[PDB]
């Protein structure tokens, strides 16, 4: 389904071109502007492990997930991926462990060497 389509059709948005972060835009945003490092970013997301054993959604909390882009608050893949998004964009990201929780993982919630998948909606972003 959605993850395999990203394997197949996803754009590699890493600087190193190591397929560590793959993206498909599923619903296109508006505006030419993408978030700059430092911005306060507001999203909705659904995420899961590739092993199928954990799911997590911002909607579970009945509120947007807010974070400051590039300011160390989220996994590298998010800092990379959300910088590419436009206001109102929905994107799919498939993420190798090097851009998520690495060999150590984040136990017990994230195992070692975990691949992760996200659907992300960029709701808004405002300047520091
Ligand atoms: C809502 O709680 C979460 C959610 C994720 C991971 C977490 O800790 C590892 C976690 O507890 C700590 C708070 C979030 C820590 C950082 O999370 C992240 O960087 C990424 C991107 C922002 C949304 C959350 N997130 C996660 O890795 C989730 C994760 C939850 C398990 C299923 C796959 C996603």
């Amino acid at each position: 389904g959605a993850p395999a389509t990203v394997t197949e059709q996803g754009e590699d948005i890493t600087s190193k071109k190591d397929r560590g972060v793959l993206k498909i835009v599923k619903r296109v945003g508006n505006g030419e502007e993408t978030p700059m490092i430092g911005d306060k970013v507001y999203v909705h997301y659904k995420g899961k492990l590739s092993n199928g054993k954990k799911f997590d959604s911002s909607h579970d909390r009945n509120e947007p997930f807010v974070f400051s882009l590039g300011k160390g608050q989220v996994i590298k893949a998010w800092d990379i991926g959300v910088a590419t998004m436009k206001k109102g964009e929905i994107a799919h990201l498939l993420i190798k462990p090097e851009y998520a929780y690495g060999s150590a993982g984040s136990l017990p919630k994230i195992p070692s060497n975990a691949t992760l998948f996200f659907e992300i909606e960029l709701l808004d972003f405002k300047g520091e």
